[PDB]
This record gives structure tokens, C-alpha cells and sequence, in this order.
């Protein structure tokens, strides 16, 4: 009885599930917390009670909490990262995926969701890990963390809303894997954590905070750095949005503690309705409630830890993607459409660049402006509409990430930078969306393999690569065939800094990713907006 | 006796030369003004007393005081441009080319001399105007001015040191030829003032000054802008380096009556010796004493005019070389050098900068650099050079002119913008310098045309080419043919911006020149610069 395992908590019934014409086990729904509700809302997650009995772990789990995208109501292109199950407070399951039979000492591969750490599932389509832990013999986990407020509401100094208990719940299932994983056939001191977006940003948080560190061997990060822009607030800034979360709910505000029983009565749906009510700006690219620098999940400031190499050293496994930005700017933006080419004038393209700096004062605007603009014809649709994807493309994800693979890579033990660059052939969005935020994922955990998907044949070829890829990486640290001929994906180094590309074509090494705009986004626009201000 | 006229002022004799196997009239050395001597030195020129006799003016006059550039000595490159004559305060003297027969009511065209304000001579072999009045037949006229503190030392509020009086002598040089001219057959009503650096920045501040307007008729501007950063000060910087010259001579400072008195008495070349000490930085293309924003030569602030189109409308031909600060890096920056392909390397680029954009705050630094450095290959030896050439060329030449053609074409009446992009095939100076400020000028004034000055025959074409557009101008208020079948240089329009280069190859159009690199200059850095100090 494979699907019968007894974990230190209790035991769990599994069931089999199909897989390419074959089968491998499923334990879905395994609870590694108490439910952070009624007076636990908020507050850091605390380990679940050993149960009795044999809990069925056949269905997938509950959701989190969250904003419901409903911008393009049934259209599978936004859809598809739509909580798919039923959202509940009571969220913090994890799904594992054992190959059959069921291996001992395997590798082991932790995915985090990502979402802007608002939303995100880890029951969604795109995210089913019985690909990936088939095709590769690895015990793939799938854990869940709280979003939005539930997640991430922060009260510095309280220990009822302390911040950052959605990292606390990652780092609770983490210990979970931990401390469990082996009587699935894995190997706890081979766990490679892994997510895109918001999750890769937490990848990163992981491997700066000292009381996660231990619970991983290696780690990937996708089109996510944990100094991204978005990934983080200061804790005032983080009690600002707290009260004014408050505020924008008739809330006694006198103090911490009138505040949190304020809160903690209000129906979920009540804090999600004005969550995005308390951003201090008029902006694309920027969420609600995110970690903040505490002082205790984070040491100290992230740009000191990553200076002074205060941060887990290990292989890590990370990179980008063609077209970051245009997702968000079809949800933003004037004058984009998902039924047009979205050829941008000059006025919407004005108008983009404040929403996508929000926090730049008008000089600064004037920076970005002159960095992306073409005086030779400035006037040119396309133009201006390429030009705010890579604004909001290298600012939000694809500069702070080189900063990060830059800064790591001093300390670091092995790093490899990729650039995803393939545009789906059955990609349900426009052609101008190009390489869209996210949609790496789906070859990641390979459904190019799903002949019913309608995909390419050469496209299946790609999904089993970069699974290879990221299965080879997570095993040994390197995700280059021990001694294969075909070619190497090289080593990032701070001289040479080469990276390699991802797509069906024949694999090519290039250097110093987006190098010129990147200083311009790290180096330049920071000293121009401390000086000017 | 056609060598033999009757001035105003007085009879002049002049002299036949000959000139590509033929012969032309010349009177060198016609004087226009009282000696500024003794306790004339600074003061506003005071017009030549009417003489009794002939004048013979078959010789050129002597040269005005200046600083003599002696870092290449024996060196044709660098010599052309020295005095070719004694030096003397007296040297308020003009040359005319009149053709022979000696016709009547010609086109006119008076030359000015570039140098940035501290040097210059209207008798260098390469500012011979008997090809151009020979082979265009037109009387060609060459003034001079005073340069250094003896042209413009600006003790504003003084009426003996008042500034701008090299500008002064210009005029009345001008206003000479206004009252003498057409008793060489010249046509004052049809004069065309040019100029090249210097001798340009000097053509437009006639255009803007209520007082010079009515002297001509068309104007041309050669490398030069009466807006480039070095062509002016304000009246409190010009009575800085008058003290300051002073504190550099020993003199009283206690107020202007003393500090002239002081000045007065010294020899020459006392005052240049210690004439580059009063500038405010260390630095590469800025000038001692140059033109003061006085309030009544000049209006009001050069800006502020060109805004409210308070200046002279009129048709103008003006244009730039491709390498306008190669030249001056040579003989300022780190790393150059006449006998090397000078691949300069980052820490000279860094310098060379500075020198450059002596006014910059560090910020404004790092703009300037973070717009001219490929990060893609910042190592570049070569790069980095060229980088330098841009920079210097685009902020004291280039972007400053296209910044007055701009302003001026919303209120002018025909513009005609050039790109000189020739070089010479027997250039003295190595092959980095490419295409060298001030060298466009020996195609203007014909040498070319000379065939023991071994150039080849493509460049006779040139030179014979670009006298024409030259001459036609001036004489019709458009270069272009009224109605040949050769290609046409079209007008430069606001909207279309058009302009075309000038070399041995067919005639092409561009638009927008630098544009991009201009928007840096003329905008962006600009307000950076005003913001953060
Ligand atoms: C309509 C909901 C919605 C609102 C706002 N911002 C959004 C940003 C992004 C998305 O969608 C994605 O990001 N995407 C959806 C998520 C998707 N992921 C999925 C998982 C993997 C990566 C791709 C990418 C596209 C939806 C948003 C917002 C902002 C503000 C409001 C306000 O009422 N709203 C509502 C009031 O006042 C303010 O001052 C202001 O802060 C700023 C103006
Ligand atoms: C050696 C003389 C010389 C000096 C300085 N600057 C020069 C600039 C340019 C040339 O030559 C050309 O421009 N060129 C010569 C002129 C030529 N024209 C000719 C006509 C048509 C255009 C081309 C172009 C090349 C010669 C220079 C200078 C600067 C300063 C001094 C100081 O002692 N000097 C001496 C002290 O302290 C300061 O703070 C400082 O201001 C800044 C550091
Ligand atoms: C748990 O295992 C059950 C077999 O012992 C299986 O029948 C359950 O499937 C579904 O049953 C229905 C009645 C409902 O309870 C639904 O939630 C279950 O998914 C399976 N699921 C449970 C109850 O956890
Ligand atoms: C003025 O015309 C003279 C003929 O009447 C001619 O001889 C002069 O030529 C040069 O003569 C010598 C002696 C010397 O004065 C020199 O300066 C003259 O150039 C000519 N030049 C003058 C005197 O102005
Ligand atoms: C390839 O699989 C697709 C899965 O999304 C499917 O939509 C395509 O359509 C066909 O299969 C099902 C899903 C149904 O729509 C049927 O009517 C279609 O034949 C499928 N490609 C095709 C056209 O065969
Ligand atoms: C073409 O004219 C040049 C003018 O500068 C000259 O230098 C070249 O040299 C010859 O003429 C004179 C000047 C002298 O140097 C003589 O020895 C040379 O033959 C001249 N080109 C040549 C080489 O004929
Ligand atoms: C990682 O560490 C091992 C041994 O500690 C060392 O041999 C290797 O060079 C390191 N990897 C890199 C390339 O940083
Ligand atoms: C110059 O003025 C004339 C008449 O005043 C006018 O016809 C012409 O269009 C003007 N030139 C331009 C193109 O500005």
C-alpha cells in the first residue's frame, strides 16, 4: 500500500492517478498547519496538531483567500490563474506528486506559487506536478502560503499581525517536507525550492532569511528577485496600508489591538473588496500588501545582507522572460487591448510611464522617458508599445533580478541565468503580448507533452529540455548533462556573465543581459531620484 | 585705375593678384577704426578719422593680440591657424577681393573669423578670398575684431571696459562696408555676413542685436551658435575673470576705475600670460573673455530672445562637421595623441568627461556618461574615443546650433541646414580625428581649386560645389539653382526637419540631426543640472 504513508503527524491515504498512459501517486490536501482562523488570522502560523485515523489526502485542497480576476471572464488566458477550487481561510495544504514505485532518496522539488502576493493557488491546471515528477522520478511538492492581508498585513511591533506569516506558512511547509518528505521516498537534504513571479521573489527570501536556510539544498528562481520593486515594503509603510486597510473600513485606529479586532471580524470579502485602496500610488506593477522588512524574517535591510553576503550560499537557477511587462500593461495601461495590436500614441505612452514608476518624481519620469524613447520617430505605434513592456518589463522584474544574480554571484556557489524567449504556438493571448509574464511555467511542468494540448512537436521537445533541465539542477546543483555533447548551458560568471537563451532553436550563449538599461534602472534612476527629492 | 577708390574716409590704392591664371583686384588693410590704443584698449571702437593722401592697402594689416598656439610647433595642422603677422593692438583693418573687371552692385560677403573669441587673423592663407570673389564673382570682405581681454573684458557698468566691444568692432566694421562698399562695386543692400566657430557664434549674435540687424542682408554659420555654452557669460561671470585677471596681474582691485587703470599699463603679453587662469574650472572648450549678456548689446538673456523671435528674420545657411571635438581633446583630454590611434581607456574616458562638461554636478556626470557608454563593450578603446569626440562636439557645437535652428526657423524665412562630412584626402592631422572643426573652411574658400595644394580632383568638385551653394545664397537667399535638374538641398522645415550632407558623394537627405543625443543636451540635462544643485 504505496499510497498508505504515516507522516509524524498521522498517516495519509494517497491515490493513484494517470499520467501519459501510465500512473504515480498523489497525496493532495495534506494540512501542515493549524487554520489561521478567527484569532489566528493574521498571526504567525503554528504546526497542526497530530491527528488520528488515515487522512484522505485524494482531492486537492481549499484556496486562499483572494482577488478573483474577472477582467476577461471566461477567457482561459486569465482564467487559468483563477482560484479553481473553493477559497477559505483554512488553506494551508500541501499537494505531493511520488513517482510509482515509489522511489527512496530522491530528489525533491518544492514549487511556489506566485501571484503578487495576492493571489495564487496551488491547485491550478498549469501548476499539476504529475508531469514533471514522472517524467523526471522526483517527489514534486506543491505548497500553499496567505495572501493579501491574510498574508501579509503589517503591524511592526505587534505579535498578533506581526507581517511576513505567508512567508511563515512557505517556511512551516518547508519544515513539513522536512521532517516528512522521507516516507515519501525523499531526501530531505536534497530540496530544491522553486517558483515564478512572486514566488521566486520568495525563492530569494528564503535564501536571505537565516531561519529558512537550512530547510533547502538549492534553488530557482523564475521572472522573481526578492529586491523587486514590488516584493516588499518598509515596515512603516507596511503599518501605513494596515491602517488605512482599517480606515477604508469604518475601524477603530487608536491603537494596534482596536485595529486587529476590527479586522479580524470583517468577512474575508469585505478586507479583499478595498484591499487595493491602499497603495500610495496611482500604479501598474504594485500590490497591497507584501513581506516587509522587519528586522527578524529579514536581518536587516535586503541590499546590506545581499552587500555583505549575509545569505544562504548555494547553486541557484534562475532567469527571465522575452516579454515581462505586457500582462501588466493590458490590465493598466491607456490604449491597450487584448483585440488590437495595441499600437500605443504618444500621450497613452506619457501616461504608461507615470504608471509604471510610480514612485519617480518628474525628472525621474524624464529619465525613463528619454531612456525609451526613439527621437527618430517617436510617433511610431509599435514603438511606443515595446517600449513600455521593457520599461515595465526591466523595472519590475528582469534589472532587479541581474542586480540579484550580480550581487549572489559573489558569494554564490553556481549560478545559471536563462532567457525564455519562446512564444507559444497555441498561446491564446494577441502576438503583441509576445513572451508574456508566466508563461514559462507550462513547459516548465511540461504540458507540452499532453498531445491533446495541441501543441508542436518541437514544442515538446523544449518542455522535456528545460524539465531536464530544472530536474538535473535540482539533483546535482548543475543542470548540464554530466557528459552529454550536446551544448553546455555555461556557468554565470561575475568577467564573462553568459547566459543562454530558451527556445526550439539551437541553444546560443549570450552576455550581460539587458546590461544598458539595467544600469540605467540600478544605478543611474536611484542616485537621480535620492538627489532630486 | 580700378585700383585706385575713393572712400568716405579716404582714397585707398590697391594692388592686382593673381589668381588661377588670371587676376583679380585687392585692397588689404583698409582701416575702419582709431587704433584701440593705449586708454582706448577695451573701450567701444571709435570710427577711423577720415585720412588725407592714398591709403595703400596692397599688404595685409597686422594681426590683433592674442595667445599663440605653440603645442605643435612646425606643425602645418596647428600653424595655419597663428598670427601670420606682428601682432599689435592697432589691427582694426578689413580686406576686400573685388573682381576684374571691378563690376557693380555684386553680391557682398564678409568673412569672420572664428577662434573661440581669444585668437584669430582674416589673413591666413586659408581665409584667401580671391578664389571664392574670382571663381563666384562677388566682393568678398574679411573684418577682424579684438579678441582676448582687449576685445571683450567686461567690467559691466564701466563705460572704459563696457565688453563685448570685439563685437563692437565687427559691427563697425560692417557698418563700413554699409557706407563703403558699393564704391567697389558692392551692394550693400545685398551683403551676407559668414562665419565658422567663433566667427558663426559671432554672425548669430549680429542676427539677434537690435543694433547690427540693419547692417546685412543673409547670414551663414559655420560650427557655431550665439547660444554654445562658450560663447558668453553673464555680466557677474565676465566681472569675476576681469578681477580675477587683475588679482593674476597684481592691481588694485578696490574698484573698476583702478583695475583698468592697472590693465592699461601692462604690455600685451603680460595679459595673455596669465589669460586662461580666470576660468572657473578645468575644462576643454571654454574661453576666457567672450560676449556678456549686458542688457544692451544684447537685449536680454540669447534665450529668452530667440523665444519671443526678437531677432532679425531673415534666410540662413548653416551647418556642422562630424568631428567637432576631436580637435580639442587632442589638445585638452587624457590619452590623446597626434601620433597614435589614441584608443583612450576608461578611467581617461571618465576624465575626459568631466573636462568636458566642466559645469556638470556629479549626477550630471553619470548622465552624461551612462548616454555615451556601451555597457556592452565598455573596454572599447576605440569606442570610448569616439565617445569623447560626441560628446565634446555634440554639447558645444552640434546641439547648441540645433537648438538655434529650431527656435529660429519658427520666426525665420529660409533655412538650410549642412552636415560636413568630408575628409580631406590630405589632411595633415591622423585619420581619428575624422572630420576636424574648422576644416570644412578650405572647401568654403576654394584651395581645393589650387593644384599644386595636391588634393584630388573629386574635391575640386566639392570645393567649387560648395562655393556655389555659398555664393548663390548670399546672393538669392537660397543655395539651390532656380531651376537646374541636380538634385536639390531642401529647406529645413519644422516639421520635416530636413537636411544634407556635404562630401564627394551624391547629395542625400537625412532629418532630425542627432537628434536623440540632443534631446540630452538641450532638455534633459538641463533641468537635471537646475534640480539637483
Ligand atoms: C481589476 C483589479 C485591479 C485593481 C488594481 N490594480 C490591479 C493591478 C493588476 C491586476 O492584474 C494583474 O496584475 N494581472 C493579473 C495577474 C496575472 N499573473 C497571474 C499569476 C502569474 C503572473 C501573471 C498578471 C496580469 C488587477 C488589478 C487597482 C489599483 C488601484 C485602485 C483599484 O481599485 N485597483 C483595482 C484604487 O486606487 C489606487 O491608487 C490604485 O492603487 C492604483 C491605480
Ligand atoms: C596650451 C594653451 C591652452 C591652455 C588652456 N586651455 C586651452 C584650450 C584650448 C587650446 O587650443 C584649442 O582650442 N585649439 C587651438 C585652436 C583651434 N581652432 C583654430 C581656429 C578654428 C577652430 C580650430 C582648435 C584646437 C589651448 C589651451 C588652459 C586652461 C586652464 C589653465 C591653463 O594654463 N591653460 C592653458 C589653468 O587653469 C584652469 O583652470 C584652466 O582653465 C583649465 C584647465
Ligand atoms: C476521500 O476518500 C474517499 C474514499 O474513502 C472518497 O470517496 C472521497 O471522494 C469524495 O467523496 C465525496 C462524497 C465528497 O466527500 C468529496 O469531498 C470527496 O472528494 C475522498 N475525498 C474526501 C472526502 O476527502
Ligand atoms: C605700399 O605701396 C608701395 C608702392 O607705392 C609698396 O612699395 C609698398 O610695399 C612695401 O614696401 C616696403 C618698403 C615696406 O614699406 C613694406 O611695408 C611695404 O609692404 C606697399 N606697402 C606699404 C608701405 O604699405
Ligand atoms: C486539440 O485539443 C484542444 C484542447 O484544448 C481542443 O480544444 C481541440 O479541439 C478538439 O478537441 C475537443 C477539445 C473539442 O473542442 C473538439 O470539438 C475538437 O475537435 C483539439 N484539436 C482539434 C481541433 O482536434
Ligand atoms: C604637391 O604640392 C605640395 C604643396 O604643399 C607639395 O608639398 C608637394 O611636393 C612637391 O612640391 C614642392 C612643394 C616640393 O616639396 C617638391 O620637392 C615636391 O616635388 C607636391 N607634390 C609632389 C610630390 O609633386
Ligand atoms: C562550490 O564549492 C565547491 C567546493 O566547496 C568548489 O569546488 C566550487 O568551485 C564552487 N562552485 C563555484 C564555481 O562557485
Ligand atoms: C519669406 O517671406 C516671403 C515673403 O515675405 C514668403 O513668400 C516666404 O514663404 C518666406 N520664406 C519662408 C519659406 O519662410
Amino acid at each position: 500500500s504505496e499510497l498508505l504513508v504515516n507522516t509524524k503527524s498521522g498517516k495519509v491515504m494517497g491515490t493513484r492517478v494517470p499520467v501519459l498512459s501510465s500512473h504515480i501517486s498523489a497525496f493532495l490536501g495534506i494540512p501542515f498547519a493549524e487554520p489561521p482562523v478567527g484569532n489566528m488570522r493574521f498571526r504567525r502560523p503554528e504546526p497542526k496538531k497530530p491527528w488520528s485515523g488515515v487522512w484522505n489526502a485524494s482531492t486537492y485542497p481549499n484556496n486562499c483567500q483572494q482577488y478573483v480576476d474577472e477582467q476577461f471572464p471566461g477567457f482561459s488566458g486569465s482564467e487559468m490563474w483563477n482560484p479553481n477550487r473553493e477559497m477559505s481561510e483554512d488553506c494551508l495544504y500541501l499537494n505531493i506528486w511520488v513517482p510509482s514505485p515509489r522511489p527512496k532518496s530522491t530528489t525533491v522539488m518544492v514549487w511556489i506559487y506566485g501571484g503578487g502576493f495576492y493571489s495564487g493557488s496551488s491547485t491550478l491546471d498549469v501548476y499539476n506536478g504529475k508531469y514533471l515528477a514522472y517524467t523526471e522520478e522526483v517527489v514534486l511538492v506543491s505548497l500553499s502560503y496567505r495572501v493579501g492581508a491574510f498574508g501579509f498585513l503589517a503591524l511592526h511591533g505587534s505579535q498578533e499581525a506581526p507581517g511576513n506569516v505567508g512567508l511563515l506558512d512557505q517556511r512551516m511547509a518547508l519544515q513539513w517536507v522536512h521532517d516528512n518528505i522521507q516516507f515519501f521516498g525523499g531526501d530531505p537534504k536534497t530540496v530544491t525550492i522553486f517558483g515564478e513571479s512572486a514566488g521566486g521573489a520568495s525563492v530569494g527570501m528564503h535564501i536571505l532569511s537565516p531561519g529558512s536556510r537550512d530547510l533547502f539544498r538549492r534553488a530557482i528562481l523564475q521572472s522573481g528577485s526578492p529586491n523587486c520593486p514590488w516584493a516588499s515594503v518598509s515596515v512603516a509603510e507596511g503599518r501605513r496600508r494596515a491602517v488605512e486597510l482599517g480606515r477604508n473600513l469604518n475601524c477603530n485606529l487608536n491603537s494596534d489591538e482596536e485595529l486587529i479586532h476590527c479586522l479580524r471580524e470583517k468577512k474575508p470579502q469585505e478586507l479583499i473588496d478595498v484591499e487595493w485602496n491602499v497603495l500610495p500610488f496611482d500604479s501598474i506593477f504594485r500590490f497591497s500588501f507584501v513581506p516587509v522588512i522587519d528586522g527578524e524574517f529579514f536581518p536587516t535591510s535586503l541590499e546590506s545582507m545581499l552587500n555583505s553576503g549575509n545569505f544562504k550560499k548555494t547553486q541557484i537557477l534562475l532567469g527571465v522572460n522575452k516579454d515581462e511587462g505586457s500582462f501588466f500593461l493590458l490590465y493598466g495601461a491607456p490604449g491597450f487591448s487584448k483585440d488590437s495590436e495595441s499600437k500605443i500614441s504618444r500621450e497613452d505612452f506619457m501616461s504608461g510611464v507615470k504608471l509604471s514608476v510610480p514612485h519617480a518624481n518628474d525628472l525621474g519620469l524624464d529619465a525613463v522617458t528619454l531612456q525609451y524613447t526613439d527621437w527618430m520617430d517617436d510617433n511610431n505605434g509599435i514603438k511606443n508599445r515595446d517600449g513600455l513592456d521593457d520599461i515595465v518589463g526591466d523595472h519590475n522584474v528582469i534589472c532587479p533580478l541581474m542586480h540579484f544574480v550580480n550581487k549572489y554571484t559573489k558569494f554564490g556557489n553556481g549560478t545559471y541565468l536563462y532567457f525564455f524567449n519562446h512564444r507559444a504556438s497555441n498561446l491564446v493571448w494577441p502576438e503583441w503580448m509576445g513572451v508574456i509574464h508566466g508563461y514559462e511555467i507550462e513547459f516548465v511542468f511540461g504540458l507540452p507533452l499532453v498531445k491533446e494540448l495541441n501543441y508542436t512537436a518541437e514544442e515538446e521537445a523544449l518542455s522535456r529540455r528545460i524539465m531536464h533541465y530544472w530536474a538535473t539542477f535540482a539533483k546535482t546543483g548543475n543542470p548540464n548533462e554530466p557528459h552529454s555533447q550536446e551544448s553546455k548551458w555555461p556557468l554565470f560568471t561575475t568577467k564573462e556573465q553568459k547566459f543562454i537563451d530558451l527556445n526550439t532553436e539551437p541553444m546560443k550563449v549570450h552576455q550581460r543581459l539587458r546590461v544598458q538599461m539595467c544600469v540605467f534602472w540600478n544605478q543611474f534612476l536611484p542616485k537621480l531620484l535620492n538627489a532630486t527629492a
